[PDB]
């Protein structure tokens, strides 16, 4: 028995707010959940295809992992990384064995319990392993919000700072704000893609050219995204190839940050694998349990793993590779193999590519779109001028009015539809859904989206 | 039908090692816990006196706690900060309206999933509440492992470096280690009185107020303390506490416990500071938050702290903050706690601790010096011939060293013996913590087993 | 009389090396100097087409300029900054009502002694007026070797680092080397690629930068008008374009002009080529021409108004010493009086039509540009019409200098008794006088001819 | 024909400020300088017990420094550090093999133009030899302005920040303001009566709690401890075992000593360097001042013979421009020349001796000096309320610029000694810092104590 009026006074009370004012805050409760719906107390249903945050990979509230979490719930209880378990050892087996089985640069796994803790790690190993201080990242990559994590973030408007409400006097970064280089994203030099006479993407080109400026001998890694996930872009078919081969001349870490993009989301186990390259290490979080419980990884390739082997590691994080977390993370990945989630993520995806082909076509307020598997973007312009309504684009902060962004238009008319559905970047949709998401609720969600166009495109806001 | 040998065989395969290298590893299995046991494959029963990090507060794999995660699952699911849930929105309240109750305060609670995050947070918010870059820490203090966190930790053997078997010749911090400023620990300036100045202030404190004077108080944000060092193994004179909140007072600068150890019933009040009299201006939680059932980090911000942010739109995501099935563990946690009150069955277990330790000190010369309250112990080891530690580098040691050379080390292996678990972090100090609910029988059994232990040590057959 | 085999074995014993080991190193006395020329204790004459390093403007050992400073030493003696005197203070005035009165941005100036002391001051100064932490440098600047202004140096063979002698194993950065930003040179991109909304992709990816950050964490853009020691011309849009940029953003620009100030590009100032005006100047070199350390910052009028409204807490025993500044009047009283600005414009318009000459009978000149008496002579592999060294601008000092065209080129003409050649490895920087005569440029640019038919002979390979 | 209303227009019109706003600054022209005076354009003669910045230690003018220039002005010219030249050479070995020739450690000398460049670069060195990051430095320590000397400044009054005019509201230091460690200075923990804390084997805390600092980062992370022997603008000096005590500290833990000689080196102390009254040896020495006695911006720094050598077996890729310039080494050479042959060392250890005498009978007569020390030309004074024995100004050492000076007692001394002709006063709000040319007269020492003690006398009737 649930009383509703007072969790919603409780929670204006004694949660600190994100995003929104006190004064603007409204409540919005979720009382349960399943496949791709949230429900609200009141019993309506919400159809998510923001997936949350792109992390709730194999359905809500999926019956065979809460089964195995109670089950783990028999034996444990607590341990920390100093002890075996099953569940801990069968999830790193997992994913290196079995997902990973076909590739041969993988070594090795920790276990933390968020994705920012897992770059964090990841950062650390990078710079331990070749003895150097700079990490190089892009404009609009996000990473994190944790210290190390945040210092590759590229984004002002997630940098944990604050913002007013519809005003553009009362805003901060954090006072303090590193051993971090900036770099472009795959997404800078248009309007087709520039290359040199080499085929080398300029992006990519000056990327080189930034790292033997510092010297290589200062450059412990680059971390990327494969396709940007707060920040929302796709790149360029050639860039994750560039890099790659960029790093390796150079003797550089190439870090690819799979948080978002890992387990199935864009319909391959990883988004590198779309690209024919390997990196040294792998950052992990969202779909590595589906939400379920926390948990992140990262995985290290060999040379990596045999360097950290002949040392003693001074790090201890209390909850890593928890072993309930593990149990979950478990049950997590077989279902993800014995449903092939990945291929019908990827069907689902081409299904996607069709209905917003067929969406574009119909509203001229789609400047354009891409994507694959559960990972869309959607860029928006005015249709009339052909040019973006919000000029600072990805460089935005949320001091905006949201009722000039695009994107927060959009969300608000589909929800009078029961759809979430939306984007964190002023002009671009970021839209995902469960891996396993029907083709009624596809169609339900593009049929909003479609109702939301309309609406944006006819003005009267 | 669990096999553990292949289990002990992808754990030393695929998992990144910590504080052993591959070569010197043995994977220790624990099939199941209870209470303060943990159980092997085998079924061999071991008293945690570790209570695995101070942090399985309530007892391993409460009933109730696991029974009220269960019914989480039928619900949940996951959503993310922006949406509002029963157990999110009653962890908060319980912590501000039942456990603080009695103190004016606390405004608001933001969660996170563990301790270093709690941290992370807890920096952001000082720094921006006060515009400023600088934050105060201590030497030998602990409070987390991510880049924020570790800039205020200052033992550089749990700073994530690395080093060799057995050797110096294989260390190395991570490179690129700043906006961070190390006081003296309250462990600093002694006879072994510890020194004061004219006036009352201890001449740590003293030190403390010269030192942000001279970088300037409109620069330093705040103070983060331990009001006992965890990992760091020490306990404070008692005046240390309220002199460091009149200090920072005085200053115009914030101070914030992290009670990420020292919270939730560890010491025998539900937390630490409450044995001083002051009050923070913004606490971090884990560990005993949800009795590890399930991660879950906290900070508990001021009224006045919370009615800046609240005035403002903070640009700050992360993915599991507030995780309903985690907040339902720590709803379940938290009442189990309350209803049995674990808070003073941990003060009266202290009392009873205390007692038994005067008698192990009487009997043993290598205890130079023991503290502590609740289930929060250090006991400080000494040659008992020379009266001074084995160890010379103490708290500034690394792990470099060989364990067959450290006391606590030698103290764990010989206390093993009696399937008993205890020792500690660092080389000459022993950090005792189990179980708020812990009983008299395994407190005398793992008393014993430490008397059993001490006298190995000091037999020199090591 | 001087015993000079006892002065090289003090040389030898008794100074810090620079460049040279101490197993290489060969001292090289000067006894005396005069006009373009530097004479040995033997009496040789040697013809100095590196001015120094352009930094001796009004000539060698100007006769009015060191009666002036012996005038001064019947008076003085020393006073710090806090005292007036006649010197400092005409100094100041000569600067802001004489050789810039048709400008009026001018506000006030600050004395030093070096022009890294002056980058250091106008970084300060910068930070200061806006309250802002970062400032952006670009790829190949070089501002000086002092901490802060060393952090916008951009030249990894100029970061007071070490380097083995012909080997690539001892080669190391200071520890430690941070508030500064990175933005491409401006001979990025190439003919130069514009965003056609005009932008140059260089101007165009810093802007973004500065976005990215946010321009409210910014505080300024330093900027060389023609890169010294990284030895480069821009596009010529490009200084316009950033005098914009920072202006659109709310950024201030600081003209370090220690090495293009004072005649050198035939201009007072290397900015005044392209009709704009800084926020700050910064000054050295042509200050005094050498004659005694000076150096100097020049800030506007808005800037000057709010420093003057606070008390400054900053002091150099040395800023305004009253000896420099006699040196500093004398010296820009003659630079004045003698047109020695429009002497310079003429005489590059002369070295302009024997480059091109010398281009036209060697194809090892890829390519060449500059203005009054500073040029760079870009040098190629006349087969491949690629530069010899790889590295290029990015190059350290650890490599044989038999490898490196502008150390071939300098033995070369020094046969001739001719000082010439480059810091960089593939290009040379050439400076003389302002008053150089015709027949000494006739007599560098026979000397020039002479080492490219060495180095297209290709025998030094 | 100078008009000096016009140079004090163009002055208060042209030149940035420092220490005053621009609506209360008076320019304060001078003529002309001779000896310890200063004259103004109307004449008055000034005798400066500043000595400008400590900095002036042959005098002001010194007529054989002004003709050695003169002479080098008929050769030069200028030739940056590439070039070889007798005057620069011949400086390097006048100080390594005739000033420090009595030591074993000395090894070789970089010329650079200004105190902060001589520290720039021993920071440079330091963290290159060692490889090793960071540098530790002490609490109100002053060690020059520039970016990386600035760093290892602790002294909030000197940063180069802003202040208000007589107002606690405008303040700001630099934004963006580390590889770097602040210890305690030599004057922290005190017991009651004023003597230091020290352990039970007479270590002092202070080096204590540095050892220990240096512990908890680790000696592997710490390349240097960069000092004053004793504290120039921030005014103190040390107990007397602390520099043998960092000494040793350093040597044990593997960490070099850089001694900031820039103001108490040549002859400033009664020895030619300040660490030579301690009876040890520093790593790297950096200089400036009284390396030229002002004549023209000079400055250097010293390494020992083990850092040359690994130095010398690298190319160091570090250029500055001015770095040698044979004019100042010409400067440089005839200064240190003049200092030798005229026995200044002794002279200025002598006049200390006088010195202490006449502050011993100040202090006598004045219940406002509450302690005194120093050596050669270079004393602190410790001024406190005569009634209460405590410091005026609370926040002392760590104050900053924004106070009213009619409320700082050294500027209170400062204005009223000027009535009798004599330049007298400090940096600090509670301490005098006085000094003099190394040859000062002992009438002219004479002449600044009786203005000291008339201003005394004004300070201790309280009508400021
Ligand atoms: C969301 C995200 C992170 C951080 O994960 P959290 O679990 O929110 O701390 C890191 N990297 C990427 C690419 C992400 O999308
Ligand atoms: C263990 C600990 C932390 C870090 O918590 P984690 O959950 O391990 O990230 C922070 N502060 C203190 C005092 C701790 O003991
Ligand atoms: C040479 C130079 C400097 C530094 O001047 P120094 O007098 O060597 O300290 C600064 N900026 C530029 C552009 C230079 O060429
Ligand atoms: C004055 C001083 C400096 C800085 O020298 P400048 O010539 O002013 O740059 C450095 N160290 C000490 C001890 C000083 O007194
Ligand atoms: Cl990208
Ligand atoms: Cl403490
Ligand atoms: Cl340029
Ligand atoms: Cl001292």
């Amino acid at each position: 028995k649930i009383n509703w009026e007072q969790v919603k006074e409780w929670d204006r009370k004694y949660l600190m707010r994100t995003f929104s004012t006190q004064n603007e805050y409204q409540p919005v409760p979720i009382e349960s959940t399943e496949g791709d719906y949230l429900i609200t107390p009141g019993g309506t249903r919400l159809l998510d295809f923001f997936n949350q945050l792109c992390c709730v990979n194999l359905g809500q509230k999926n019956q065979k992992v809460n089964a195995a979490i109670k089950e783990a719930l028999d034996r444990y209880g607590f341990v920390w990384d100093t002890y075996a378990t099953d569940y801990k050892a069968k999830a790193a087996k997992i994913i290196i064995e079995d997902i990973l089985g076909d590739e041969d640069w993988p070594g090795k796994v920790r276990f933390v319990s968020t994705g920012s803790e897992a770059v964090e790690t990841a950062l650390n190993i990078a710079r331990l392993y070749t003895n150097r201080p700079l990490v190089v990242t892009r404009e609009h990559d996000y990473h994190g919000w944790t210290g190390g994590a945040a210092t590759v973030t590229r984004l002002r408007s997630f940098r944990s700072g604050l913002v007013g409400e519809n005003s553009e006097s009362f805003s901060a970064q954090i006072p303090g704000s590193s051993a971090v280089l900036m770099a472009p994203s795959s997404n800078t030099f248009q309007g087709n893609y520039l290359k040199d006479e080499n085929g080398e993407l300029l992006s990519v080109k000056y990327t080189r050219r930034m790292i033997e400026n510092y010297g290589p001998e200062q450059v412990a890694a680059v971390i990327t995204e494969v396709s940007q996930g707060v920040g929302s872009t796709m790149p360029p078919y050639e860039y994750v190839p560039q890099i790659r081969k960029m790093t390796k001349e150079l003797g550089v870490l190439w870090i690819s940050d799979e948080v978002l993009t890992g387990f199935g989301r864009t319909g391959k186990w990883f988004g590198y694998q779309h690209y024919g390259v390997q990196p040294d290490i792998i950052t992990m979080g969202k779909g590595l349990s589906s939400s379920s419980l926390p948990a992140g990884a990262v995985v290290v390739s060999k040379e990596i793993a045999a360097f950290m082997d002949k040392h003693r590691w001074e790090s201890v994080s209390t909850y890593a590779g928890h072993p309930v977390a593990m149990a979950a993370v478990c049950a997590n990945l077989e279902v993800m193999m014995e449903e092939n989630l990945v291929e019908q993520a990827k069907n689902s995806g081409e299904y996607i590519r069709s209905k917003l082909e067929l969406l574009q076509e119909k509203h001229k307020s789609i400047g354009n779109f891409d994507g694959y598997g559960l990972l869309w973007i959607v860029d928006i312009v005015n249709a009339k001028t052909k040019t973006p309504y919000v000029k600072l684009d990805r460089n935005f902060r949320h001091g905006m009015n949201p009722n000039q962004i695009p994107t927060q238009i959009i969300m608000e008319k589909a929800l009078e539809k029961g759809v979430l559905i939306g984007g964190a970047m002023p002009n671009t949709m970021r839209i995902g859904a469960s891996l396993n998401v029907s083709r009624g609720d596809i169609d339900k969600a593009m049929d909003a989206l479609d109702y939301a166009l309309d609406y944006l495109e006819s003005g009267e806001w």
